């Protein structure tokens, strides 16, 4: 929705985002929307993603599709009336994104997600990427495992020709839907095949809005058309992990909430057995030295 | 309408444009359209604008959308018939833009929105754009405060990956209707995803007449596809906030009206807590000038 | 329709193009048309305009638009037959322009508008374009009231980002029409939007020269220089006369298309702004192909 | 239809095809082929030309436009099978072209259509092109009445700015129709507006061939997208008329036929009075001459 | 059909392809095409051709075009299943190409077409293309006669804008089919204009195994976009026949078989009387000498 | 499906996947899905594939195919459920790709697929390129015979101007399935024009290789190189292998990607030409991502 401010209710909302990021306690986001969504009266569409044809798919909060709902109508604060309706297994009207306000007057945060080796770490999308010798995919699933805590990690795999590899768009996005209403990180190999369809722009556009509003965090692999790979690392994603010149390290760049600084720290990795990856355990970097990372693609 | 001139009644246009920008009491033209759109009869759709599709949806003068709207015919002074029909929540005659007449004989004048600092501002689009440090989230806010001056400002917020952010275009739109018809001071934040689909090229097109017939001002922010942004810099704004060298600083670029001189004066801002940034407190810019500015980007 | 020549009937036309432009009283064409649309009968479709869609919405005399009209057809003088046909408000029979003849045999002239300055200007679309620091708005306004004379001119405003301007495509096209319907001297701020492409502004451009042509009304349009060719070549082909901006500000160069075939002139004209940028234009020499060329380089 | 050869039936076809050009009379090859369009029984389909759409309009012998016409088959001597059906105003089966036999076995010529100042000129298309001063409305019109000789020639006006003249690409192929049903020597001032939809893509691949066969001249002005106007003067044209280095010269470039030489000639011209042009009164040309000809485009 | 393979089997197989080029009778596999053909029960689908739309038209081995024909499946030896039906004159079902076997396990062939000047000659399609003053339109004429020996060939004309010629491309692939089905040498005159619709895509990639199924062989002259006719020359011919820097001399590179070695022999040719072009009467090519030749393109 | 990980359950799938390369029994994952097929239900889907349209054909396990199918839902171990309808022989609802699950957690595997001269070869695509006098055809017919073994490899054959050859992308895909369904070995002459794009060619380039190593089958795929940067993406990112040829006539590198987030390994092959053409094939080192993108460069 719209939201109205003066100086004061301005400074106020700074603070908060502020807050949502240095000093909440790690997951507490997700936690709270986890209840929002539980909160909701069976049978209620919670969320719509897009599929390959830009037409939406509809899901319940128990991640399970939505093929018929009669319209329903809800008037929102600012006076804005948002309607649902779901026919054959479709979007008849509605949105992309949460179909529920799990956000409220906080918008524009970077919710942490957790804090791992003196680091927090933000929800939204995070996008894996660079070039080099650095393996992208050890260092998603060694995040992911990271920034999971004392949780499991969820695994949503696409378009590699490996075994049991969907390559399919549609499933594609019931996976990630699914990741999204019911695990706090998650990890997406690879968005190389969604690097177009409508879908597929819709899916670039919307998920970081949707990790960012759940509180959840989607860590995804893109190796790099790529001008669009600029693009979705510089405006489509919450955080960007990018390689350096040197085998192992990693620069971790995280906008930190709505009109707030973004951050920086470096990791050091190594790999033990298996190719498994372990990641070794505040400054600000400007737009200029934002592009200047971004060229190295 | 067309409008028919000599001489006399031209050179009067010219000064009635001129006193609309640089003599008229800041935001009377706002109030002047408040009192229009108030006088309009019960049900009387009002504003019409283009969803993702290049359909129209359909406004009344409290900001519902309208459902359904009998085949309605309105003669003008020139001998033109206008007419307004809605079916099935779409518009299926009529035109997108103001469905009733904000403007009569008064047309092409940039009607001064606020003063601030010792100078006047223009309702319309204004982008805020440019390359460097300088953040422009921050000075859409800073903006959108001190024009707002008694009055709180809206914001619009679309397709960035933080929480709460709307990524849909259609509801994008229903936000700015719902903006441009309750409130003098609307900032946009951002139009990164507009910038392609036939609604937010009639946005792009649209939105600068939208708002300065009605005497509001609509601050979006731009990211620099670099010639579309330099082109809807040029052509479909109002006035024009861009970034410098020098840190910190702006240069505020002003069509101030049909034919008339376009001028520039200069920003100075400064940071605060959470980043809260706060502005500082007749030159005439040539054709040549401003191109130069243009290739900054 | 299709015309049949020797030597002696062509000779002829070329007289009388060449005498329609230069000898000719000037308004003098623009009205004749208005008399032969004034002997319309009631309800008869007189001009057919491209929309958005290309689709083609239809107009009478009084420039009210035609929402069902029943077949008819009509034998020209060649032995083509020409129909009209109108369906739930659009042409389901017949094509874009004037649906009724206003030219006869007397085709591939420039009608003469208006003469200001000691200069002859032609009917048809004049685009106003140009680099540099003379503002094309102003320019186009003084044209506008020069060339009416004693008769106000008509202003289609479109477009911009500015109070009670339409950017509603279809809005325009139903302006233009009527504009073209009811006056001789027409302004159009500005063409910038069907430059950025839909059907219905490729045939606007394609449509609207030989349109004003025909009716003897001059169409005076800005605009300000992929994208940059197509204004190259509307201006070079789509244009009846071209007026530019030069190295000298408030100076233009005039380059006119006299008619079918004839010499391509040149004059030029200086400027100067009164109060609230009122612009007001101070008071024969052929260009050939490779000088027009090298005009138009300047439009990079 | 196909055609089948050996070595002594190919030597009696080159040899038919020069004479053609060579030896046949000037216009006889028009006046055959009017013959048999004459000899047609009444209501008969004759030619089909592309409208802008792709779809076909369909002509009898007198260039009356055929709404209605039964399905209706033929076979040919070769053993195919031509079918003509017209419904509602647009060919349902058939193709693009001449539906009656004007040639039979005697295929591949460019038959001479007049011959002016000691040179013979071919039937087909002739595009007149070039850069430079010469101006190519004044030469197609001395060219028009020159082959015209005894016979006044036709015009075809399309889309330039001037009075009267026709902007709807679907009146212009009735036009050309009716002027090829009907008349020796065309003239087509221009061709720029075809220079893409369907219709016009048909009708430069169409034409060339149609006249020719008709043994009518289409003579159409070029004004130079570049490399479509040196491929349409290219592979297009049975000749080519472009201007030179000097003011008021042409060549010619005429192909003779299938398999045949190229010829070369040039023209000299002047103005008399209103702009009326006058052409004053064997060399091969290879095709790397052509190609060198067609770079000054 | 698939195909399995062990080494022996294997080398069996290419022992036959190469004797398919190298010691079979010349044109003695279009004899025993020609007698499958025969053999087919009345009323049967032989040949099925993409339209322009990309729609397929059908033919009987009486090259008769089949309007309506009941759904028909044949259970091939690998198992799989192909089912033929005709509806309203177009295909429903089935496949582009050859509807009847006439290859059976000997596939991957170039079988010889023809002997001539001590040179074997491949059936399939030939491209005959190039730069320079030698004339394509004589060269492929010539070879025609040539091949044809004994035999008559077919000219199929297209495209170009002379007398009797066809530019409508649902009627060039109705000759061509034709053509095949009841000729060993078949001119095609010329392939520019196919050179884009789906049927013009097709026929690139279709005629080529078609005509080598048959054993008759495609002369198609194509002048040199660039890249379509440079891919189309490298990987959709059978054989190239392509000019050289010596004015009359021609260089013949042939594909002799599935991984077979490629052969490459010059032509020399002179006029006599109406520019009939006469054929004056091994050696391995390798793949970068191969791209050298294209480079001349 | 998703699949949850900690320290521990990652750790034993990366042991497991480097087994399913290194250590497994070559063909012993072929050899498993084939029994998992074999156990499917009579008329079963078990394998959808794009058809040049975009839309999917669908197989039972005897590469039939089935032309209708009446919904059926299956409810999978996340939570997920997939749905299977067919009607009028197209997929009117479910994905592309195995229909059963022959995988289960073990997925992110290259299978070994055969071992030869030493040295193993992984299942999935394998795509046969680069410049060069070195012939790609003969080489995949000497790869299909070598990985084969003891068993024969089929041979598809598609889109070349040679006798007998499909240039149907329809019967293409029919033929590449039943090939996946029935045999270990297969090889693809050739891919140039499915690079030449349909919905149906898109989806094949991307569909393939995961098909191929979910089965255990290996899919050789000749590809002679806007489009020569398509060749470089699918030879980069589409297959599980390549083969490429190199300076030097007659040698070959392979680049074996061994498995999920496991490392790309190479070796070097030399061969000769015996009678007609029959090439044969004479009988770790560990290969960065730069050294592989000196590889593709090659290809220009
Ligand atoms: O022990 C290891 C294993 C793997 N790696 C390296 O990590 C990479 C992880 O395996 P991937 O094949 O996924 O590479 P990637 O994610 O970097 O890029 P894509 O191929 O997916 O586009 C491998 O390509 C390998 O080079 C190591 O450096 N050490
Ligand atoms: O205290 C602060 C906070 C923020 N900033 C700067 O202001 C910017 C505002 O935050 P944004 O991330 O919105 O930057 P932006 O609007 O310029 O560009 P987008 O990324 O949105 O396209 C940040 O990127 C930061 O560099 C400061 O200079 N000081
Ligand atoms: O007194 C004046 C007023 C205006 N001008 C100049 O005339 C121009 C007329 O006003 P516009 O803003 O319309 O400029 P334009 O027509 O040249 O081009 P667009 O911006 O419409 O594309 C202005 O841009 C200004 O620079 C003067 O030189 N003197
Ligand atoms: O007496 C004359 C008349 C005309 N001309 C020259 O002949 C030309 C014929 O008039 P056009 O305006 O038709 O020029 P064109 O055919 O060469 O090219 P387009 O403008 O149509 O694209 C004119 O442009 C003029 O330059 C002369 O050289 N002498
Ligand atoms: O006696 C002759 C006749 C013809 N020729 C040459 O042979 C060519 C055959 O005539 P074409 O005009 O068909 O040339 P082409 O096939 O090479 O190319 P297109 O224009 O058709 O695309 C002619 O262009 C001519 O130059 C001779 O060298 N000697
Ligand atoms: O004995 C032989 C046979 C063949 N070859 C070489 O092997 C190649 C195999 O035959 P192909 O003609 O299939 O070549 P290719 O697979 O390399 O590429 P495409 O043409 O299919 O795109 C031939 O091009 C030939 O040069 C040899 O080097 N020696």
């Amino acid at each position: 929705m719209i939201h109205l401010y003066d100086a004061k209710s301005f400074a106020k909302l700074r603070a908060a985002q502020y807050a949502a990021f240095h000093t909440d306690a790690p997951g507490s986001w997700f936690d709270h929307t986890s209840g929002v969504l539980e909160s909701v009266e069976d049978g209620t569409p919670v969320l719509a993603i897009g599929v390959e044809s830009g037409d939406a798919i509809v899901f319940d909060k128990n991640a399970q599709r939505i093929v018929a709902y009669k319209e329903k109508s809800v008037k929102a604060e600012d006076g804005s009336v948002s309607v649902v309706q779901v026919e054959n297994g479709f979007m008849k009207q509605g949105h992309r994104g949460w179909l529920v306000d799990l956000t409220g007057e906080l918008v524009g945060c970077s919710p942490v997600v957790a804090e791992f080796g003196g680091h927090r770490y933000a929800s939204g999308m995070v996008i894996v990427t660079g070039k080099g010798n650095s393996g992208k995919t050890p260092l998603v699933h060694a995040l992911g495992e990271a920034l999971g805590g004392k949780d499991k990690y969820a695994t949503v795999r696409f378009g590699e020709p490996l075994s049991g590899y969907n390559t399919d768009f549609n499933v594609f996005v019931d996976d990630i839907a699914r990741a999204m209403l019911q695990h706090r990180v998650i990890v997406i190999d690879s968005l190389k095949n969604v690097i177009i369809s409508r879908g597929a722009f819709d899916l670039l556009s919307d998920i970081g809005a949707m990790a960012a509003s759940r509180g959840c965090v989607v860590i995804a692999s893109l190796n790099p058309i790529v001008e669009l790979v600029k693009e979705a690392s510089r405006s489509n994603s919450t955080s960007l992990v990018i390689s350096t010149d040197v085998d192992g390290e990693w620069q971790v760049l995280t906008r930190t909430g709505e009109g707030l600084q973004r951050l920086t720290h470096t990791l050091q990795t190594s790999y033990g057995e298996h190719s498994v990856l372990t990641i070794h355990t505040q400054t600000v970097i400007k737009n200029d030295e934002l592009e200047s990372v971004l060229r190295r693609l």
